[PDB]
């Protein structure tokens, strides 16, 4: 009888795949004629944009190893023709059909497609991933309205991507929202560019949940009163937070839109505009729209009837031509009959670590936890380590499942507490979920085990990706040595981050969030590196207009908007007026590290700093009660 079935098959799939094929496991895939969103975007011309996420945190530690040379943001084309390659390979695995049910027993589940053909399976894995309603705007749109009004209840880097699609077509933009979380996607660490993944050092949490929180949570939550936060200028973008119980920060059911500051964006663009944008290089800056108005907040309770569709602001009252709501992260999972029989109810918490379901035998999930910077490959390639040695090592099996509701529970204690469950549930840092995961498999890294100061960087500041696991052990993979050599060699071996930490050790949270917003250009949501790109941004639309066929007639007076972006930006008028060192520390930290990096780390005599740098391979917080 076959050993494992995989129904669905984009790219969640391929690493787990590939473990089959390495250690010969009897496996077959079946997976829909129709294929994904990506084939749609490809038929309908639309592969006109880019990932909102870096080439190492993105695609698959087996691709990096050859094709990484430096740190970019790929093309959906490019993300696409790497799903088609892998599709070459496996094609002939690969059963067209689609799974209507699977009647789950104690051994074995068995299959039904709409051919009506049967599969008997003794375990089975699920990558068949999300339905999504922007999906619709996305893959059906049109660039011919202009000028015309749009409401969002919701924002989120769908949401987003489709207002960088409006703009050039001078479309006015309301969000109407409970506010939203929004980082730069990229970073300038003293004039080189990092990526937001590149600096989260999420092993610190080791040394201290508080520690870590202070590092991190001060650009998410409003700790700074420092006047060029976007989050003090335009207080409407502040959600409620209070639903958090976890000492884990940032907390497992946040989510983030990671946008292109326009600096960043002029940095990487302006020396050849049009072939960028054509590539789908888009500037989607949401901060720079709410400083020109572009876009403006407005309270969630801003009543407007759907029925006369007109929007109720201010002393105004603007006729909107289209209304978005959004909301669809519920997996594709077809019926499921426990003792094949009672449907199987899906929910992100009653499944551990997001892949292993609780009334099921044999039964995994691929692809369906979020991670909550990065790509998704971090998150799939380390499931697809914990996925492949679950079906080929039944000792392992047995160990994960002995008890495996007690992992959940104390799961569940540790990143979601009290709170009841939420649609974000299934989101997580991925330096977190990945670092859990290989605890679990035992591809981990032991702190103790460091020897230099060297060491200690790779530990702690090397971004908790899965290539870093895939070094050495049970699922190394070749060429990573290399792989890490150029990282670690491109980014000054993550000394930066490290310094950070180091920085903030001494700090309480106020004081964190103050020295973390004392720079000239701070991370995350700097409205002083705006006005001065207002010139750029018309290079950009004209631009944008150019590859696009686009004509908009731009000297049009939208005057009672102009008036709706006065009364929106009030806050922004008295505060922003207020305006006027983390950039010297981390300078001085970065000289003490570069000096002292093949140190041997117990040898360390007795600014103050070593003493807890020695502390670092003796952490406090290193306990996780659903490993063990
Ligand atoms: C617009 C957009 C942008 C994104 N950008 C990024 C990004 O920048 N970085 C990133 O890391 N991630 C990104 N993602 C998320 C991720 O890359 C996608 O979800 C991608 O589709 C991988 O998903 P998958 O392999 O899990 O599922 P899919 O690509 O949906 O593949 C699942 C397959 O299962 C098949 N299938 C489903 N149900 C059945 C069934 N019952 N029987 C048989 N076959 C079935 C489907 O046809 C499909 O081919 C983005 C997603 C979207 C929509
Ligand atoms: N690696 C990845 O998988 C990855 C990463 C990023 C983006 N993406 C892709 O981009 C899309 C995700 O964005 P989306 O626009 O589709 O919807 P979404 O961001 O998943 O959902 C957004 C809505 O959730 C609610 N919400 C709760 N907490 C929030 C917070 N802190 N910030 C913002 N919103 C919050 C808000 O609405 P209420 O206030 O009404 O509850 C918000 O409008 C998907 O297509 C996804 O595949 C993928």
């Amino acid at each position: 009888m076959l050993e494992v079935c995989i129904i669905g098959f984009g790219f969640s799939a391929i690493p787990l795949v590939r473990e089959l094929a390495r250690t010969q496991t009897e496996f077959q895939i079946i997976s829909a004629e129709s294929g994904s969103v990506w084939d749609r975007l490809s038929e309908s011309g639309r592969l006109d944009f880019s990932l909102v996420s870096s080439f190492q945190t993105s695609f698959y530690s087996f691709d990096l190893v050859r094709d990484y040379e430096k740190d970019y943001y790929p093309t959906a084309k490019q993300f696409y023709e790497m799903h088609e390659r892998w599709r070459s390979v496996y094609e002939e695995k690969i059963i067209r059909d689609f799974v209507t049910k699977i009647e789950n027993f104690k051994d074995y589940s068995l299959i039904s497609t709409r051919s009506g053909k049967t599969y008997e399976a003794k375990h089975v894995v699920l990558a068949t991933g999300f339905d999504r309603l922007m999906n619709t705007f996305l893959s059906n749109f049109d660039n011919h309205v202009s000028n015309k009004t749009f409401v969002f209840d919701t924002m989120g880097d769908s949401a987003n991507l489709l207002i960088a699609k409006l703009i050039p077509n001078n479309n006015k933009i309301i969000l109407r929202t409970n506010g939203f979380t929004a980082l730069d996607q990229e970073v300038q660490v003293l004039g080189k560019p990092f990526t937001l993944d590149q600096l989260e050092s999420p092993n610190f949490r080791y040394v201290s949940s508080e520690l870590y929180d202070r590092l991190m949570m001060s650009p998410v939550y409003p700790r700074t009163v420092n006047p060029a936060v976007s989050y003090n200028q335009f207080p409407l973008i502040r959600r409620d937070f209070s639903w958090v119980d976890s000492k884990s920060s940032p907390p497992n059911g946040l989510i983030a839109i990671k946008y292109w500051p326009i600096d960043q964006y002029y940095y990487h663009f302006n020396d050849d505009l049009e072939n960028y944008i054509s590539k789908g290089y888009l500037l989607n800056d949401i901060a720079m729209w709410l400083h020109t108005g572009k876009v403006i907040l407005v309270p969630s309770d801003t009543p407007i009837n759907f029925d006369k569709k007109t929007i109720t602001y201010a002393g105004i009252e603007r006729s909107f031509h289209q209304y978005v709501k959004g909301d669809a992260e519920q997996p594709r999972l077809p019926t499921i009959l426990i003792n094949g029989e009672t449907p199987f109810e899906y929910l992100y918490r009653d499944t551990f670590m997001g892949v292993i379901p609780q009334r099921l035998n044999n039964i995994y999930f691929l692809g369906y936890t979020r991670p909550f910077t990065g790509g998704l490959a971090n998150i799939t390639e380390m499931q697809s380590l914990f996925i492949h040695k679950l079906i080929t090592q039944p000792q392992f099996h047995q160990k994960i499942h002995q008890n495996l509701s007690k992992r959940i529970t104390a799961y569940n204690q540790h990143y979601y507490g009290a709170a009841k469950p939420r649609k974000h549930d299934h989101t997580v840092p991925f330096g977190f979920y990945t670092e859990d995961i290989a605890r679990l498999i035992g591809i981990h890294y032991q702190p103790n085990e460091c020897r230099s100061v060297r060491d200690l960087l790779f530990y702690y500041a090397f971004p908790n990706n899965a290539f870093k696991y895939r070094l050495k052990g049970e699922y190394a993979v070749d060429g990573v040595d290399e792989l890490i050599q150029k990282v670690n060699d491109k980014h000054d071996h993550y000394a930066q981050v490290f310094v950070q930490a180091l920085s903030i050790r001494n700090m309480n949270s106020d004081e964190a969030a103050e020295w973390d917003h004392s720079a000239r250009r701070f991370s995350f949501n700097d409205m002083r590196h705006k006005e001065g790109y207002r010139a750029f941004l018309d290079t950009y639309l004209k631009a944008y207009r150019q590859v696009e066929n686009i004509s908009v007639d731009d000297t049009v007076v939208d005057e009672e908007w102009n008036f709706m972006v006065k009364e929106a930006c009030q806050v922004r008028d008295k505060v922003a007026p207020n305006i006027e060192s983390k950039d010297e520390d981390v300078n001085k930290g970065i000289r003490l590290i570069l000096s002292i990096l093949d140190s041997d780390i117990s040898s360390l005599p007795d600014a103050q700093s070593i003493e807890f740098i020695r502390r670092l391979l003796q952490p406090k917080n290193y306990e996780l009660l659903f490993i063990r």
